[PDB]
């Protein structure tokens, strides 16, 4: 995956959690479409710098999508006061700018850790 502050192991786990790390296309999720490997929404894509040729094209690329995640965490993680490790990045990914502070994302983290090789992933 693209490099940055999020570890390759963490990205692999999030990728698996979101789509079994496959180009699964889009799904309507809580009001808007989530697409590709990391199930990135359009707002998330805009916030991570609009990488790739387009939102859906980027989302369908494991590299572009992961770069977006890297940029998103670089932009919001520390700002939101998140633990600068997968637990925080994963929660930010699922809940937004302050997702790591939302009780809502506690379940996401616990479910992600049930994935082979992802328990306590950093
Ligand atoms: C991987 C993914 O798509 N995760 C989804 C989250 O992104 C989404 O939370 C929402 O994230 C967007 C994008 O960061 C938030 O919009 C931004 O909010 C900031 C701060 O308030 C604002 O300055 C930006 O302009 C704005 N960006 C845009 C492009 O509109 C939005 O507030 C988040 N929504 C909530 C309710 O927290 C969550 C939504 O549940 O879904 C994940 O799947």
């Amino acid at each position: 995956f693209a490099g940055g502050t999020v570890s390759q192991r963490c990205l692999s786990c999030i990728c698996k959690m979101e789509s079994g790390c496959r180009n699964v296309g889009c799904k309507m999720d809580m009001g808007s479409l989530s697409c590709g490997y990391f199930q990135i929404k359009e707002a998330y894509w805009i916030d991570c710098g609009r990488p790739g040729s387009s939102w859906k094209s980027c989302a369908a690329s494991s590299y572009c999508a992961s770069l977006c995640v890297q940029n998103y965490m670089k932009r919001y993680a520390k700002w939101a006061g998140c633990p600068l490790r997968c637990e925080g990045f994963a929660r930010e990914h699922n809940g937004g700018p302050r997702g790591c502070k939302k009780g809502s994302t506690i379940g996401y983290w616990n479910r992600l850790q049930k994935i082979s090789g992802c328990h306590g992933v950093q």
